[PDB]
């Protein structure tokens, strides 16, 4: 009679979606479609990407923007290549040789989030300058950092001007507001089951001495609050077998000493 | 260096999405936008809804179709009312009195999936006949079953003709094919991390003597395979703290004696 599996599955998908959301930075979604959903070559830097939560969010937003593209898109992960006619050129061309469409987009991805062979870097800027010369082939170099030598080498040797996206540092208040949004669900709007779930969350968050409120006070000091909350919360949802078991965990079992494990 | 949290969160959202997918029944998505995204009153029956997996899927598809509607949408859950000027009329009108838009859509939801006061049923068909008389107000009665007295009472007393949607019974082969699709992920297309994950799944499913293949043989006989697989799989993803831990569980720990718990 009380289909918790329907709630469970929908809550798990929304919590997933909520975490990967980049709505706190509306300027980003527009910045992506502008640079990614075109036939213009560009190099994008993502600075102040200080959290795995942020990286996952940017990545999904990139992943989706490339899905909108009505031209062949190829992915090359440059991490394994650099951090260690040409090897790279041969590999890029093999991928691009897909007789899918006349126009192609090569998306080169480089991630330096825990901050590089000079010889390997030059070989890369060489492939990039050849794709610059090619009409029908466009490149999107996406670098995730926070690099110094990279920016200066890419600027000096190429004709494509690079753009930079500064990931906003949230205030404790902004962070708290967005962490609460993360565990608020919007599926089956108007339903008493969603009303019960969201009312309990809202009221416990406003009750200073509650497990949920106390848990959130810790997230103010914790370095990666979105991930700590996401892990703790997916566990309570997954481990609960009934709707009442879920409410009981939010009210009585959610503590930093209990979740995640 | 190997951001499993990015994979974990994306895999959890996709597994969520995959479960709630109604792509196996493309005729349904079109049937919904036709009947729900209009200003015409209609009564829809969902017969042969034999699984909680199916119900969750139909519900989300309904939930999304109503999001497309550019007119005020109100939800009334008739379950609590019937199974037990008028009480109902007063409540429906209170909701509809939202000074949001001139036109309103009342979505009445009734679920009889484990199969009703005659007095309560008449009161409902009375509210429905008054909304029929009202221009600017449309109703969408959605009944989920498998009812006999309901269909005949709704047909006899109302001017709105009812439609029926027969949920297709999947063959063992269809079921197996779709259960495999459920645990195949499409985020970060082209990435070696997604390639590793999907190759392991594909190869283990083809290896008759593997944990994954043996697990799937049980799903052929199990009455609710999508839910049993979803629960077992969200656990392995959630409980794993590294990418290697995940692969180890799929290869060595996934059994009917171990998952879900
Ligand atoms: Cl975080
Ligand atoms: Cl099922």
């Amino acid at each position: 009679h009380v289909f918790y599996q329907k709630f469970k599955s929908m809550a798990l998908q929304e919590l997933g979606t909520n975490y990967l959301s980049i709505s706190y930075v509306p300027s980003l979604s527009k910045f992506l479609s502008k640079n990614l959903r075109s036939m213009k070559n560009c190099i994008v830097f993502f600075d102040k990407v200080e959290h795995i939560h942020q990286y996952a969010g940017i990545d999904r937003a990139v992943s989706e923007t490339l899905s909108l593209v009505d031209i062949n898109v190829v992915i090359i992960e440059m991490n394994d290549y650099l951090m260690k006619t040409s090897d790279l050129m041969m590999m890029v061309m093999r991928k691009i040789n897909n007789d899918e469409s006349i126009d192609h987009i090569v998306y080169f991805k480089f991630e330096q989030l825990d901050k590089i062979e000079p010889s390997k870097l030059t070989e890369f800027i060489n492939v990039l300058s050849v794709l610059e010369k090619s009409n029908n082939i466009a490149f999107k170099v996406l670098i995730y950092s926070n690099s110094s030598l990279l920016s200066t080498s890419l600027k000096k040797k190429l004709n494509t001007k690079y753009t930079v996206f500064e990931m906003p540092i949230l205030t404790c208040a902004q962070e708290q507001e967005y962490l609460k949004k993360m565990i608020k669900f919007t599926f089956d709007s108007g339903s008493k089951l969603l009303q019960s779930y969201n009312s309990l969350v809202t009221c416990q968050l406003n009750n200073k001495e509650s497990n949920l409120a106390i848990f959130f006070e810790f997230l103010k000091v914790f370095p990666h609050p979105f991930t700590y909350l996401f892990n703790a919360y997916t566990e309570i949802i997954v481990q609960s077998r009934t709707f009442d078991e879920l409410l009981d965990k939010i009210r009585n079992r959610l503590t930093i000493k209990n979740y995640p494990h």
